[PDB]
């Protein structure tokens, strides 16, 4: 909360929570953390929303939807999310944000509800929340070390089996910046690499680095822990900046 | 040729060229270039030696087989890239050479030559050459802008349907190093993606980076103009050295 107007604001019909960090308009990053569906690592998301807090981004964190509030998860983490973008764009402009420069970054889990907040934006999300698919739009999306659980899953009943974000890549799909670690042998990088094959099948811009970066754990706790920069950052700030 | 000794030496049974830049040992760098089998570029060649030079690397550039001495060109670069690793192995001691950080760096054109090498050089490289795989080793291998071109192929005859470097990748495969362009509409990095993917599915180390670069043409001539530093050049040098 570093010399910034610090602000939490519970969402409709929801239990997550927002917090947002508050420095013309200027771009807004909404992390997406962490933490397996059964908590929300409050310390990496702040840290997370610091990173760009700290490079002209007002920077949000969401506390979404989680198992222990409802069980099957579903998709109401996706949705958490929807109700996040739309809330920053009806509150634009007394938060000094341009409407047209939202960011989600997605890491480990929430990369999974990033990802497929950019195939369902503008279709599923905006049918179940029944609001206009333009209040909605993911202007880019950045993923940072996701990773896949079938926690996430069964209006709107989709099982882990069509819950496979590169399998729904459509053209409402953003532009979208990944990085993740080649060299976790529990979770190979097959999965991110498939979605980015899609991406570039349906020509969807994006951009991909893979990392020798350590198991994903480690990976996202140097993340959090050591930016102050890494390389990941650097990339991803250049991208952002570089498409506007 | 920046106080460096310069030497030249032409390749044994091959009209291939091997031009090196020479400073315990240390690693060496062989600059597999474009120049899209009718030409080499060599001012990009030698750009993308002292690229390497500079970080502590004896430099050598490959003038490999191209159209006009041999129609087909069949594997004629990719046995001339073996020649070169062969010869620096064997004078190592003489031009301060470990002989144990040996790595091909491929480009355009050349990065295909070097992804054929690495799944080759055990195999069809040693028997064609009649010399020990283990001379031919290449301890690491980079791949930048990579791209394919149906001139490469036809003792040891294969068409181009046959040199997918992605579906000859075996556990002889060693670590690569891989960065392209994401946003050249006329080259996708779809195949480069795919590489990866079988680097990934047989466990061979790697790291890849699809940067929004531009045209693969631009994006080679400002890595060889522009370098003096990039962060493709950071972020290989990086991992060549944590792989030590």
């Amino acid at each position: 909360f570093q010399g910034m107007q610090v602000i939490k604001q519970k969402l409709t019909a929801t239990c997550a929570q927002l917090t947002g960090y508050l420095h013309t308009n200027l771009p807004a990053i909404i992390i997406v953390p962490g933490g397996s569906y059964t908590h929300i690592p409050v310390a990496q998301a702040e840290s997370l929303a610091m990173a760009f807090a700290g490079h002209g981004y007002q920077a949000f964190y969401l506390e979404y939807t989680l198992l222990t509030d409802q069980q099957p998860l579903g998709l109401a983490p996706v949705l958490d999310l929807g109700r996040a973008v739309n809330l920053l764009r009806q509150h634009a402009a007394e938060w000094h944000i341009d409407p047209q420069q939202i960011t989600p970054a997605g890491f480990s889990v929430g990369g999974h509800i990033v990802a497929l907040y950019n195939d369902y934006w503008a279709t599923r999300v905006a049918t179940e929340l029944n609001v206009t698919p333009a209040m909605l739009k993911p202007n880019n999306v950045v993923l940072g070390y996701p990773v896949i659980s079938p926690l996430l899953g069964f209006t709107w009943t989709p099982t882990p089996n069509e819950l496979a974000a590169d399998q729904h890549v459509n053209s409402d799909n953003q532009p979208t910046f990944i990085w993740t670690t080649a060299d976790d042998p529990i979770v190979p990088a097959t999965n991110t690499l498939a979605y980015a094959t899609a991406l570039a099948t349906a020509k969807i811009p994006y951009e991909l680095h893979v990392f020798k970066h350590g198991p994903h754990g480690l990976a996202l706790a140097n993340a959090q822990t050591a930016w102050k920069v890494a390389h990941w950052l650097t990339l991803a700030l250049e991208w952002l900046a570089d498409n506007r």
